[PDB]
């Protein structure tokens, strides 16, 4: 049940909701905010020209083998992640391994 106060699952796919940090070691989860309801992610990236973005979206990706799309937040550290036609089931799975 950790991740899952992170997530809700619409008729597109699944929502996921995430706090970042950019200029980061390592892009890759970090935790949880048990009050936002978010996971943390630190993003190998820089902040500037939407390469944080991108690098959030690239990992996500990567990981679900979905499109990932920012619905909210475009320009926050508090971003909404629309994982496009997956589901909650198989999100949590993956954030799990
Ligand atoms: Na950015």
């Amino acid at each position: 049940l950790y991740f899952q106060g992170s997530l809700r699952e619409t008729s597109e796919g699944v929502i996921l909701s995430v706090i970042v940090a950019p200029n980061a070691r390592e892009t890759k989860i970090v935790g949880i905010d048990g009050t936002r309801g978010r996971v943390k992610v630190n993003v190998a990236a820089p902040p500037v020209k939407g390469k944080a973005n991108k690098e959030l979206m690239k990992f996500f990706k990567k990981l679900f083998g979905a499109e990932v799309v920012i619905v909210r937040g475009e320009t926050s550290r508090e971003k909404d992640l629309l994982i496009k036609g997956i589901t909650k089931k198989e999100v949590i799975e993956k954030l799990e391994l």
